[PDB]
C-alpha cells in the first residue's frame, strides 16, 4: 500500500501513481493514474468519522455530486472504500484531475478582459444547473474554483452544500456562519441563515471583483467587519432596504453608523469593462431581493459572446435529501456514507 507525505493512500490495484497536490481539514488529494481508463484523475482521501461535521460534509457532497452531471461541476466517478463499515477508516472519491484553480491564477497571473469573460460564464453555467436542482453551493471562492490548460472551469467541494429553503431563511442579529468570510452576503450578519439562491450570486459577484484587480473586495478580518467593508464601498443602504430588516438590533446597528457614500465601481476598477461592472453591481446589491439571479445574469450584455440558453443545460429533477443531516450521529452518518458507495464496489 503507497502512502503520500506519512499518511496511507490505499487505493490499489486500480489506480497507482500517486503525486501529492493538496491538504484538507480532514482529508489529502492526490493525483494517480486509472488503470482502467489509462488516465490520470484526482483523488481525495477523507477520514471524517471521527467529527459528525465531517461526516455530513462528506455525505452531502457525495449525494449531490452522484446525481449531477455537468461539464462546469466536478464529478464524482468512481469511489474506493473496504469492504465493510468496520473495515471503513477513509473514503477515497475520484474526480476530474485539474492542472490549477482561480486561487492560484489571481495569486501570479494578470487575467486579460476575455479571461474573466470566460471565467464568469462557466462559473455562471454551472451555477445555473445547481440552482436548477435547488441546491446551494453556499461557499463559492477562487480556490473551489478548478481550471485545466485550457482554462476550461469546473466548481468543486459542496461539502456545505444545501437545499434552498426561502422560508426558513431568517434569523436573529450577528448569527454565526461556517462559508469563507470573504465571500458572505451582507444579509448573512444581519438576517439570513444563506437559504437562499441569492447568496451564491453574490459570492459570484465577490469572484469576479477579485477577478478584476487580483485581489479580494471584502477581505474582512473578523466577523462584523466583514460587514463594514461591504458597507464602505456599498455605502449606507437606502431607506427602502433598510425597511426590508425587521429584525430591530440588525436594523438599529445599520441606522447607528455615520452616513457612507457609495464607491463608484469605475473608481475602484478604472481598467474594468463597463459592461462587466454593470453586471458586477447587481451581482453586489445589498438587498438580496433586488440580487440579480444566475439566469438573468448569463443574459446579461457583458456575457453576450457566450450566452446560449440551450446550451446551458438544466438539472432533469430537484434535489431533495431524504432525512435532514443536521442532527445525525457520526456513528449513523457513517452507515450512510457507507450505503452510498455500495455501487462502486466490486461485487
Ligand atoms: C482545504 C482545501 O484544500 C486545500 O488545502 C487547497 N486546495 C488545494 C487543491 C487544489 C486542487 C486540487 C485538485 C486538482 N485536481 N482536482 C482537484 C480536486 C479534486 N477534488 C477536490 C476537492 O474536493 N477540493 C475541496 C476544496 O475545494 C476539498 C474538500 C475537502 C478536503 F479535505 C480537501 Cl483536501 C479538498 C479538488 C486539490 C486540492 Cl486539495
Amino acid at each position: 500500500p503507497e502512502m503520500v507525505r506519512g499518511q496511507v493512500f490505499d487505493v490499489g490495484p486500480r489506480y497507482t501513481n500517486l503525486s501529492y497536490i493538496g491538504e484538507g481539514a480532514y482529508g489529502m488529494v492526490c493525483s494517480a493514474y486509472d488503470n482502467v481508463n489509462k488516465v490520470r484523475v484526482a483523488i481525495k482521501k477523507i477520514s471524517p468519522f471521527e467529527h459528525q461535521t465531517y461526516c455530513q460534509r462528506t455525505l452531502r457532497e457525495i449525494k449531490i455530486l452522484l446525481r449531477f452531471r455537468h461539464e462546469n461541476i466536478i464529478g464524482i466517478n468512481d469511489i474506493i472504500r473496504a469492504p465493510t463499515i468496520e473495515q471503513m477508516k477513509d473514503v477515497y472519491i475520484v474526480q476530474d484531475l485539474m492542472e490549477t484553480d482561480l486561487y492560484k491564477l489571481l495569486k501570479t497571473q494578470h487575467l486579460s478582459n476575455d479571461h474573466i469573460c470566460y471565467f464568469l460564464y462557466q462559473i455562471l453555467r454551472g451555477l445555473k444547473y445547481i440552482h436548477s436542482a435547488n441546491v446551494l453551493h453556499r461557499d463559492l471562492k477562487p480556490s473551489n474554483l478548478l481550471l485545466n490548460t485550457t482554462c476550461d472551469l469546473k466548481i468543486c467541494d459542496f461539502g456545505l452544500a444545501r437545499v434552498a429553503d426561502p422560508d426558513h431563511d431568517h434569523t436573529g442579529f450577528l448569527t454565526e456562519y461556517v462559508a469563507t468570510r470573504w465571500y458572505r452576503a451582507p444579509e448573512i450578519m444581519l438576517n439570513s441563515k444563506g437559504y437562499t439562491k441569492s447568496i451564491d450570486i453574490w459570492s459570484v459577484g465577490c469572484i469576479l471583483a477579485e477577478m478584476l484587480s487580483n485581489r479580494p473586495i471584502f477581505p474582512g478580518k473578523h466577523y462584523l467587519d466583514q460587514l463594514n467593508h461591504i458597507l464602505g464601498i456599498l455605502g449606507s443602504p437606502s431607506q427602502e432596504d433598510l425597511n426590508c430588516i425587521i429584525n430591530l438590533k440588525a436594523r438599529n446597528y445599520l441606522l447607528s453608523l455615520p452616513h457612507k457614500n457609495k464607491v463608484p465601481w469605475n473608481r475602484l476598477f478604472p481598467n474594468a469593462d463597463s459592461k462587466a461592472l454593470d453586471l458586477l453591481d447587481k451581482m453586489l446589491t445589498f438587498n438580496p431581493h433586488k440580487r440579480i439571479e444566475v439566469e438573468q445574469a448569463l443574459a446579461h450584455p457583458y456575457l453576450e459572446q457566450y450566452y446560449d440558453p440551450s446550451d446551458e443545460p438544466i438539472a432533469e429533477a430537484p434535489f431533495k435529501f431524504d432525512m435532514e443531516l443536521d442532527d445525525l450521529p457520526k456513528e449513523k452518518l457513517k452507515e450512510l456514507i457507507f450505503e452510498e458507495t455500495a455501487r462502486f464496489q466490486p461485487g
